[PDB]
């Protein structure tokens, strides 16, 4: 017969993971990886946090069974997740307006939400920032939802174009979904101020949007509580919203796939009715989530001694990135860059829009073995005191 | 504005997992759970295998990072999976005709296959046995694939209705997917003989079906190699096929979500092209799979010492279930059953298709605290020397 796989077309390279494959195969010893968002320590390693090793040790000696978790995962994991997102004494929690499912990573939480909406509501369009995480469009298209873009970044002044953002979103109709980065906007690193959040929250309720918050970097901007102010302004004003969160990065648990999808509705009867369909969409996907990574997170967040250790480790990560931002800017000037890169100090999180062209990013990789994303996004957390000088010499050589 | 979640219809109760929730709530003492397919030991517990504990200690001591796995997971995990399925010296492997993706459980493997087929092929129809695992239809429907049923079980002789199976698949077109259970058919426990497998393999190639094997219980019928005879009869004749396999049960790693989706095509260049689109379907779902569970399996299968331990543990599990099958039939007679349950001994795996009616199943639960699936499926692996007598007295009471 003809053959079913014979005419399949090869898939294009992932703009992020394809770069990581090239880096791994590169044989040059001085190669530098500033692509995929991984936290490196001063020594260039990607370590397991001490709080995580201690929690895994507890699990190894106390686990007696591997029997399936519920569709929505470990209950304590869900409860602790809502506390982090909304606060200890939140009204959503007391009113029982929120339900949380443990998911395989933030990516898994985005697909679950996308499947949930495409199959149980009349949602048709998702509004995503321009630029944004490249995988956002793929997740929502694969679920059958259209993806529209709204303006965000002023490339001239390296700032948030709040006028163009609101003008773009005026085309978003009621019932549409609008995606917001909770903090540390990927890839620009520019987040709204609290006042700008409150403006979007009020505009969101009067326009009829369904907010969808992507929360992959809580604690990397200013702090655990501070980074959730934007979400908590929306939460104090909307009847419905969705939060897809990730523990991959603030716990360094990338490959264990630890995330959550939290559903908020007007009242407890509606959220439970909606959550039953979300569990059905999970059942038809991976059935139940992996336990190891979420058990680690739950063990840490529920033990005051481990949590204290983890909160300090997260502070050290946040502050090392800030030190590298300063060192990055100073070193560029020291190596002969005549452009002003001071805007990089004002950006939060792991990434920064360097302003380099696709052709310059290509030169960096081929000629100097410095790997950045074609959009000019660089992982500041991949910079160390040892690789800063060769890295900045290469950037100056291509300007 | 009117809420987006108001017109959502509540999802029905899951036929398997909704049962486990009723069991956890039942306050009556002596309740017995013969529902969800978990392996219990002689004492009524769901333990962690010794080999799994050994492997987990090795990972705790030697893991230095939680860096993301590739989209397709741990390479060694895929190689050992192919050896398990096809044999150490298979032509499929030497010709490099197979590619394997690590997935979250067999469920995740099935969903990945469904998404891959729906988006990259002209497949529109999947044929599933009647009866089958209830979640099969949900997974393929989630991708928009039509699911048709073919006849399988002779509920009169308690055997494979091979004549009806052949006739009911007459309308299966070339390019349709036909789903086969590799061994330990769920729920009936009746598998095709080697001669019947070979007959199906010949018919499958003549009609141009795309075979999809669900392999969740390798090693629970007769043995690791013996249980794969049917798959290898198909593999020797077909240019293309798909295998969703699970390690949830033969390793007791249920909640770590350890599975694999294997893709087989005519040649190495074709499978590579097709596999790139499978990875794209994974990227738009959970991005990359969880490491812990698959790392355990790869460690055991690669270490000669641990593998010998695991194989003996799998033999112990298989043999206890077979003794419980014999004891179940003997005790039913002892307790006054006039219906002949000898067919139980001929069935393979954890599950016994008892032939009880939905009314009798509901009566066992509400009246005696014995929990089985409404189809009459009972988990033999949940029977113990301590609960056998009350269980059989309950059944006899409703016959
Ligand atoms: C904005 C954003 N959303 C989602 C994700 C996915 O996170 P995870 O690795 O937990 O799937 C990432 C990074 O991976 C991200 O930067
Ligand atoms: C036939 C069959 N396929 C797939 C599965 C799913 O297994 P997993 O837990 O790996 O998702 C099961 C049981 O759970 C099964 O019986």
């Amino acid at each position: 017969h003809v053959g079913t796989f014979e005419n399949i077309t090869a898939a294009p390279a992932d703009p992020i993971l394809g770069l990581a494959d090239l880096f791994r195969a590169d044989e040059r010893p001085g190669k530098i990886n500033l692509g995929i968002g991984l936290y490196y320590d001063e020594t260039g390693k990607i370590p397991v946090l001490t709080s995580v090793k201690k929690a895994e040790q507890y699990l190894l000696e106390n686990e007696t069974t591997k029997l399936y978790l519920g569709i929505d995962g470990i209950p304590e994991f869900g409860r602790c997740t809502q506390e982090l997102l909304f606060g200890k004494g939140s009204a959503l929690i007391n009113d029982k307006r929120a339900r949380t499912a443990q998911t395989p990573g933030g990516s898994g939480a985005l697909r679950v939400a996308a499947d949930f909406l495409a199959k149980n509501t009349s949602v048709k369009r998702v509004w995503v920032s321009n630029p944004s995480w490249p995988n956002h469009k793929s997740v929502f298209n694969s679920a059958g939802l259209e993806v529209r873009e709204y303006a965000y970044y002023d490339a001239e002044n390296h700032t948030l174009d709040f006028d163009a953002l609101i003008n773009s979103l005026n085309e978003a109709q009621a019932g549409d979904v609008v995606l917001f980065h909770g903090c540390c906007h990927n890839p620009t690193g520019i987040d709204p101020t609290l006042e700008q959040w409150q403006t979007l929250a009020q505009l969101s309720v009067e326009k009829g949007w369904l907010p969808l918050f992507d929360f992959a970097y809580q604690g990397f901007a200013r702090g655990l509580e501070e980074d959730a102010e934007g979400l908590r302004a929306f939460a104090a004003m909307h009847k419905e919203l969705i939060v897809a969160s990730s523990y991959s990065k603030n716990f360094g648990l990338y490959n264990e796939r630890v995330g959550a999808c939290t559903l908020v509705a007007a009242d407890s009867e509606t959220v439970d009715r909606a959550f039953s369909q979300m569990k059905a969409a999970i059942r038809a996907n991976y059935s139940s989530p992996p336990a190891h990574g979420a058990s680690v997170v739950a063990t840490i967040l529920s033990n005051d001694a481990l949590r204290a250790i983890w909160e300090q480790e997260l502070t050290d990560m946040r502050q090392r990135i800030q030190r590298m931002r300063q060192l990055f800017v100073n070193t560029l000037q020291e190596k002969g860059a005549n452009r002003d890169f001071s805007f990089i100090i004002k950006q939060n999180g792991m990434f920064s829009f360097s302003g380099l062209t696709k052709e310059q990013v290509l030169r960096l990789r081929e000629e100097f073995g410095v790997y950045a994303v074609a959009s000019g996004r660089v992982n500041v957390a991949g910079m160390t005191p040892d690789n800063m000088a060769p890295l900045c010499e290469a950037i100056v050589a291509v300007l």
